[PDB]
């Protein structure tokens, strides 16, 4: 009954938790940038603004549209009320003889015409106020907030340069969560149906060989990665970075426990 | 004298998803929300990601009013309908007796018919924008992304937040991967693909696995070929089971083919 | 009286007859692919469908447009229907002193108008067969069905992929005939001029050299490539393969006869 | 025994730019004019290039033209203000010795009420129309290229004479650089990233001045590193004036940082 | 003492067509048929394939039958000209005797001129659509690709059944060359350029043809030279026949180019 | 008190004055280039058209629409003659009473509709003075002319080649003057800030060299080039080259004098 267990060193990498790139979906130039690398924000913070007063005079353009049909209603309800006494008007001298049918049932036709005349514009007035929505949305394009809470990476665009859209969505900044960060470790095919989700692990870090990190894995990436032309394998586990220490690529030495049960005899 | 040929074959395959596919999007906008991670299983149609639809849903309530719009302007129409129609009716009994000839009685009674196109020419104009109404309702499955087959997401390239747009080159979103069972291209030589047929056992092992032997037969070659810098190879394929778990992507493999073994005869 | 005539060595490739890449005009998620690599196609056979579902509500919504004409025309002749009998009747009432001339005269005039009524209506649904056929071709066009009578050679796209041509045409399969084959034979400029059409030559293949391939070359591409830095040109000649045996880039050792007059003294 | 800790570390930084930019355009068009040479200081905002603008001159005349459609089509309706409002007066009074009934007062007094909708209407068509006159307006500002920021010309992409089509990729006229102060980004080891904190007393000098000592503190370092092949790099960067012209972009420097000198005390 | 000085310059050149043109395609569509083969001579304009053109057969089918709407609409208002004509005379005559005054006269008289006007503005709505249907012509020309100069396909890139995208890059379906005479692009060393004046006598030969040395005079150079990795060359043309066949492209030449001879004179 | 002075030797590179490359802003096939490599060309000389045709009928399109506003106003003014009689004839039988106040109140309120009638209209045959000027411009995009004076450099588009700008602008020609060009100099980092403007310097040219070129240095470029790994900087100077010798690209030896203040003891 004796021992048999066996560990596996792989170089790893360290990596952000979240790690986003910032895109606009608008054409333009980037009026104002409110960030540089460093700068941390908390999700749904304006990030930076392209130029809008395009996409506002689209709004002018719109509301403006929206009081056109506003004054038609004003002149189908004058419609209405003019064509809605004449009926009554007739309706009264109908039982005293003076109008008879025909021209009674020609006023209150009418009366109905009138009525679905208001409709004809109310839908109308109701059409566009969902085309200055949808105008409007894309003035909430124009901020460009962000779409998690991080720290600012990288800023690929910067304050004064010009971006279009249309065949190719740009990259303003990119974030980050520190927080917690990732390290994928490289380890080979030779050994990988041997690393078992939950097993020990340690890594120190180059500069400073001697703090040591724990964590047990939780991951392991299907896909691999071919290294001078010999395919490897991400093993995961993840170590919290409450201080600085730790960037991103910041190169690591991992060590994994595959097996270590004790006493049984080889 | 009596004996027997026949000719082996190792060869250093590689092993990969009996299907894969790389999904995408045919809608811009953002990707506000993202479902699944690097390594679920999915089931069919299943929802994996959102695409930015204020949008679709700004189209919608656009089109929706438009037959409202229309709803009430054959209400209209619908009360003309009534007007020539009581008329032309009660001018043919007063034309009994003879009422303003019979000019007027055709003049009003095609003016029931006149009326009565104008209402079709309406119910026309619903069903056009009624089916209008499901090409803005269509757009609105084109932002949620859904996964075309059943299988693990081998990757995630479009990340939840990140932004697309699909008017030049469409998206990738995250590639699935049906890993039930696997592929092995065994790369054999222009020189013995002139052999290898159909259906003709093999075995091979996993660099980390031993002797843990894994066998059947070929299933076919891939009539194009690929060169390694020198020497063209072609692809013998494989159909192995891969529960558990094991058999990752690209993972290598050591292939023998067992090309023929006509024994005992005139050789 | 004595001899002279020389051989030219050449690496060669096997290429297929005719080799096309099947594509897409339109964008959408293609939905349905009938083939897998190895999969023999007649042509015109439908080789797989993109989306149609939203260039089908294109024709509902143009089919539908035919309907509103078709019911205005039914308003024009009714029109028509009315302004003809007024005509008769006072072209009667005419003779007889009962309209005169003027009345008849604006009688007849409309009379005309509303037969130019259901022409210019009619020629609307004429223009319209017109736009739903375009609007039809393009579901025509949902349809990849192939080009040429081949073999499945590759699928670049595969089942669930998503195809956006609007910048770009797709490449959804590839065929290739393999019946009659071809050997772009590798001769330097050195010696091409020698070359001839309908010159001997003939060829192994690497696995299995004693089989010999006879056949005279009819082909020469004016268009060179460099190897190593050094300018070449295909020869080419015509090879059948029944069977399988050859495959696309398959290597081969071609040989040429140039000249071969016998009897003349060097 | 006492004594004292501390650690230095030389590092092959690099020099460049406080403030850099490149300056495109969102329309196409032909570069007709570009005021500024390779190397002059321009003020913010300033006129650097202009884009063939024939086109948006066309536009606002067509604009305009409109708004003068649309401003004597409210001529017209302004007149029939007039008749159906002096009738309606005019029908008010004879009305009080009973003309026409009242059938026809309220008739024509809701007549003056419908031509009074009429002008509004119109007032609101021009009202749009003089916020698409800002949008054609709008345009023209984006033929004309002007400087984002103050600095100096670093280069000049597109020539004067090329033609820019911005539909797909915004193109680049000329890269601005603010070359008051320079920043400098000395790449330290990702061994020795582990230390160097925010202002940290460092010097350095270029290649070619001998010695004339630069020096300041360290103001930051760069989440995202980058490798040199091999070896993961960070930037710690830097903020001396750059006065007298000296310092040009990516000149280089040797930098040497100061970790630590905590001295006299328990080592 | 009396000599002569002069000195030549051997130089490998290259050998390619007169003039070699790349055919494309301003439409989208598939390639449904391609008439000529990698090696056929055409003539100009001759047809060389075909793009599926059904749509552009769609489009003419929609502006020949708006001709039409408007072919008959007119017609209608053909027969109005008639209304107000007849009546105007009929009313001019009874108008001698004083017919309904003169205002009626006028008014009638000025509704054969309204409707004069009515005519002419069919009559330019058919026109303007009469260079619609040029605009829809046009374009199944540019369905069908002709040869736009005479020589032999050096080439065929886009293949027959392959489908063209023309929206971005205008496609490239079968290059053509003019072999008739061939250029040599002796390539020369920066430092004899100085040298080497229009038509200046030189021989050459090819790899394969020993000796049948051809030769002319040069014909110029082209100001853009090309460095292959270290020294500046540039290039001196040639202009000699090609005919039976030989002379290929990409070919090369051993050339020889005469720089001077000035003989007998002081030295 | 001695002397101290210091020059230093760089290779350099010789240049064209003013080098444009231009463009199309439209597409089409080319119909005809006028200029191969070594034409010089005045500014402003049509150097190539690019299939005009459709452009051109884009202009019929318009001058027709142009024709119908022109019969519309003959018809406003043709109201306007009508309505402007009635309205005197009826300002007359006023004063004699045969028309009282509403009548001539209604006269006159038409006359001044038909008034604001040949204004509408007007202001339309004006916009489209506007839409046919801006199709014609475009007519004015078919003639490729040049953008400076010089000599044609390149034809990287060549006649019979199709052109289509919509998502990337062409590159028809290449012009350059040679008269006077230039010669960025590469003068390393470990010695830029010595290089000041105004300085001595001269070059020789390979092949032939002993004739020298003179000049004085008048620029410098702050935008550096790494060669090998070590980074240069361009210094410039002006020479004329009022023949042909002097080509782009051809390299040269060039000298400069930093330093050269005498006698003060180093």
């Amino acid at each position: 009954p004796g021992d048999l267990q066996q560990s596996v060193l792989a170089t790893g990498k360290l990596d952000a938790l979240r790690k986003v790139d910032v895109g606009a979906q608008v054409s333009g130039q980037l009026k104002t940038l409110s960030v540089a690398i460093g700068d941390k924000v908390k999700k749904d913070q304006l990030l930076g603004v392209i130029d809008p007063e395009q996409a506002e005079n689209q709004i002018k353009e719109v509301e403006a549209t929206l009081m056109e049909l506003r004054a038609q209603r004003q002149q189908a309800e004058a419609e209405l009320k003019l064509a809605r006494v004449t009926y009554s008007r007739q309706q009264r001298l109908a039982q005293t003889q003076a109008v008879s049918q025909q021209d009674l049932d020609n006023a209150a036709t009418e009366m109905a015409v009138k009525q679905a005349q208001i409709g004809t514009i109310d839908a109308q007035i109701k059409r566009n106020q969902a085309s200055l929505d949808t105008a409007k949305t894309n003035l909430d394009y124009t901020r460009i907030v962000a779409p998690m809470a991080g720290e600012v990476t990288q800023i690929t665009t910067l304050q004064g340069q010009t971006v279009i859209a249309a065949q190719q969505a740009p990259n303003i900044l990119t974030l980050a969560d520190m927080s917690a960060m990732l390290v994928k470790a490289q380890v080979s095919e030779a050994d990988v149906i041997h690393l078992k989700p939950g097993q020990k692990a340690w890594f120190t870090v180059l500069g400073d060989q001697l703090t040591r990190y724990e964590g047990q894995i939780k991951d392991v990436l299907p896909t691999p990665e071919k290294v001078n032309d010999a395919i490897f394998y991400y093993a995961r586990f993840e170590v919290p970075n409450p201080n600085g220490l730790l960037r991103l690529d910041m190169t690591a030495q991992v060590h994994i426990q595959l097996t270590d049960v004790k006493n049984v005899l080889t």
